[PDB]
C-alpha cells in the first residue's frame, strides 16, 4: 500500500528499527527507520517536530547522512535515508597494519566538520559513537558519514564510553557531541577508552567523575597538540568545553591534515584491534541470545496460530492455510510471504498436506542455524591467537557487559542453555 518493499533489517537506531528497503519507483535501496508512535513519548508538539524534520531534510554535507523523505501514518513515523555500505569506521581501522597521527587527524577532521555542520544547523547528535560513523562505500576514498543524529528534543523512549557527564544529568546542549568526539579521538590515539570499566555502571561512574589520564607507555610519543586537543574536548564544564568548530580548527588538525614517521600509532592500533573485536563479540553474543529468545517465543506463537487454523484438529495444514498462519505471525505484502513459505516447504515437502509442527521446527531451526553463522563471524575476528577458544576472563568481559577455556561449540551451548535457565 506504499512505495517501498522491505528487504531485510539493517539494525537499530535511536527510537526504532532500520530496514533495508527497495524503492519500487526507481529500484534504489534506502535505509528506512520506523519509529512506532506507541514506543515514544512526545516531549514537544507536531509543529516543533516537523520543524526539525525540515532542517534534517536540508542537511547537505559530505560527512552527514542524507534524509530523503519523512512521512507518517496512524501507527508510525518513517525516515527514508541513504544506505552506506562501507561498514563502521572502527571495523575498517582494525584491518590496517599501520596507523599514524596523520590518519587519526584525517578521520577527525571529517567527524568534526560534520559535527560543526550539525551544530551550525542547531542539530545535536546526543549519542555520538563509533558505530554511528559509517563509511559511505567500499571505495578507497570513501567519506565518513555521521548517522542517527537528531530528534532528541521531540521523543523519549556498549555506548556508555561516549556519553558526556551532563547528558547523564539530562541538562545538556550541543557541547555533549564535542565530548563524544573527544572520547573517539582519545581511543584513536591510544586504542582504549578514557573512562573504562567492566560494566555500564562502572563506566558511567568514571564518566561522571570526569578524571582520565594519558598513561605511559601509550601516550609517551603522542604529539603535544593531540593531548591538548583531547583535554579541551574532554573539558568537564560544558560552558568551558571548546566548540566543534574550534576543535576543527585546532592546531593538531591543521598540522596533521597538511600531510607518519615521528608520529606512528602502532601500539594504539594493536589496542584498537583488541578493543573493537571484544566489543563486536559482545554485541554478536547479545544479538545471538536475543535471536534465541525471539525464536522460542515465535515457535510457541506459530504453534498456537497453526493450531487455531487446524479446524478438524488433525495437526495438518495445506499451503494456503500455512500462508494464512504465517501472515498471522507477522501481525503478532502477501507476495513476499509466499516466497519464504514455499522455500520452507522445500525441506518440509509433493503431498500438499503437511504436519504443521514439522513446518514450525524446520522454520525455526533455520533461524537458529542462521544465528550461529553470524556469531561465528565475530568469533573469527576475535580469535587473534590461533586457539579458536575463548578464556574465562575474556568470557567474563563478555557476560559482565551483557547481563579454564572454551571453544566455539561449547560457547554456543553456554549461551543457548542460559536462554533456558
Ligand atoms: C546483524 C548484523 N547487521 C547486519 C544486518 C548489522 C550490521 N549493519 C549493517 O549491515 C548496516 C548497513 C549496511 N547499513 C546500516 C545502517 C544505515 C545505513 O546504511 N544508512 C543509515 C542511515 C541512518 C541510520 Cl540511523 C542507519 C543507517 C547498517 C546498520
Ligand atoms: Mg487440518
Amino acid at each position: 500500500s506504499d512505495r517501498y518493499q522491505r528487504v531485510k533489517k539493517l539494525g537499530s537506531g535511536a527510537y526504532g528499527e532500520v530496514l533495508l528497503c527497495k524503492d519500487k519507483l526507481t529500484g534504489a535501496e534506502r535505509a528506512i527507520k520506523i519509529i512506532k508512535k506507541s514506543s515514544v513519548t512526545t516531549t514537544s508538539n507536531s509543529g516543533a517536530l516537523l520543524d526539525e524534520v525540515a532542517v534534517l531534510k536540508q542537511l547537505d554535507h559530505p560527512n552527514i547522512m542524507k534524509l530523503y523523505e519523512f512521512f507518517e501514518d496512524k501507527r508510525n513515523y518513517y525516515l527514508v535515508m541513504e544506505v552506506y555500505r562501507g561498514g563502521e569506521l572502527f571495523d575498517e581501522i582494525i584491518l590496517r597494519q599501520k596507523f599514524s597521527e596523520v590518519d587519526a587527524a584525517v578521520i577527525m577532521k571529517q567527524v568534526l566538520s560534520g559535527t560543526t555542520y550539525l551544530h551550525k544547523h542547531n542539530i545535536v547528535h546526543r549519542d555520538l559513537k563509533p558505530e554511528n560513523l559509517l563509511l559511505e562505500s567500499k571505495s578507497r576514498d570513501a567519506l565518513i558519514k555521521i548517522v542517527d543524529f537528531g530528534l532528541s528534543a521531540h521523543f523519549e523512549v556498549g555506548t556508555a564510553y561516549y556519553i558526556a557527564p551532563e547528558v547523564l544529568r539530562k541538562k545538556y546542549d550541543e557541547k555533549c557531541d564535542v565530548w563524544s568526539c573527544g572520547v573517539i579521538l582519545y581511543i584513536l590515539l591510544c586504542g582504549y577508552p578514557p573512562f573504562g570499566g567492566q560494566t555500564d555502571q562502572e563506566i558511567l561512574k568514571r564518566v561522571e567523575k570526569g578524571k582520565f589520564s594519558f598513561d605511559p607507555p601509550d601516550w609517551t610519543q603522542v604529539s603535544d597538540e593531540a593531548k591538548q586537543l583531547v583535554k579541551l574536548m574532554l573539558t568537564y564544564e560544558p560552558s568551558k568545553r571548546i566548540s566543534a568548530e574550534e576543535a576543527l580548527n585546532h592546531p593538531w588538525i591543521v598540522k596533521f591534515c597538511s600531510q607518519v614517521g615521528k608520529h606512528a600509532l602502532t601500539g594504539a592500533l594493536g589496542n584498537m584491534k583488541k578493543f573493537q573485536s571484544s566489543q563486536k563479540l559482545a554485541q554478536a553474543a547479545m544479538l545471538f541470545m536475543g535471536s534465541k529468545l525471539t525464536t522460542l517465543e515465535e515457535t510457541k506463537e506459530l504453534t498456537q496460530i497453526f493450531r487455531q487454523l487446524d479446524n478438524n484438529g488433525d495437526g495438518q495444514l495445506d499451503r494456503k492455510e500455512l500462508i494464512e498462519g504465517y501472515r498471522k505471525l507477522m501481525q503478532w505484502s502477501s507476495q513476499i510471504e509466499a516466497e519464504v513459505d514455499h522455500i520452507l516447504q522445500s525441506v518440509d515437502f509433493r503431498n500438499g498436506y503437511i504436519e504443521y509442527s514439522e513446518f514450525v521446527t524446520v522454520c525455526m531451526d533455520k533461524q537458529l542455524l542462521l544465528s550461529r553463522e553470524r556469531l561465528l563471524a565475530a568469533f573469527q575476528q576475535f580469535d587473534s591467537d590461533g586457539s579458536g577458544k575463548i578464556t574465562n576472563e575474556e568470557l567474563g568481559r563478555l557476560f559482565g557487559v551483557t547481563e579454564g577455556e572454551v571453544d566455539f561449540e561449547e560457547f554456543v551451548e553456554m549461551m543457548q542453555k542460559i536462554c533456558d535457565v
